[PDB]
């Protein structure tokens, strides 16, 4: 279980091309869930420079809506909960473990500059660990 540097590009700073390729801004990700090993899906639109953690809290804000959650006590729920997550490229060995803007990771401004939609799995962060010789 080795872990590696975050994928990402050398600033964050979006090429002409790149830039130009986004809506007012914002993106679109899928984030996946193992729910009998059963999968979940959240379809979410971002600002391109949100940060992993961000995006986590974005989907605890989805998670959450139906509880009419005031401002302070979605603050409460998202210090809680969004450390114990981590995000993971569908297929690949490589996490989101670093706060950069999304878009800086190599992954993530690959779909913007192909059209493609960024497939994300989000996983415990205990399954990163490895055990001790
Ligand atoms: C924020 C906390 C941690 C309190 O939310 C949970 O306990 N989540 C559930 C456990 O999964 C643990 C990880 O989940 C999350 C952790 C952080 C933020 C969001 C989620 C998350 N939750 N549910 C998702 N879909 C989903 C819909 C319906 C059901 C069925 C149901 N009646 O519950 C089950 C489901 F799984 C999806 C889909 C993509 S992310 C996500």
């Amino acid at each position: 279980m080795y872990v590696y540097p975050p994928n990402v590009e050398s600033s964050p700073e979006l090429p002409k091309h790149i830039y130009n390729k986004l809506d007012k801004g914002q993106i679109i990700v899928v984030i996946w869930v193992i729910v009998n090993n059963d999968k979940q899906k959240y379809t979410l639109k971002i600002n391109h420079d949100c940060v992993p953690e961000q995006v986590i809290a974005e989907a605890i804000r989805k998670k959450t809506r139906s509880m009419l959650l005031s401002s302070e006590q979605l603050k409460l729920c998202v210090l809680e909960y969004q450390g114990k997550y981590i995000l993971k490229v569908c297929g690949c060995d490589e996490y989101f473990l670093e706060k950069y803007p999304l878009s800086q990771y190599k992954y993530i401004r690959s779909c913007i500059m192909l059209g493609r939609m960024p497939n994300l799995m989000l996983m415990a962060k205990e399954s990163l660990y490895s055990q001790l010789p």
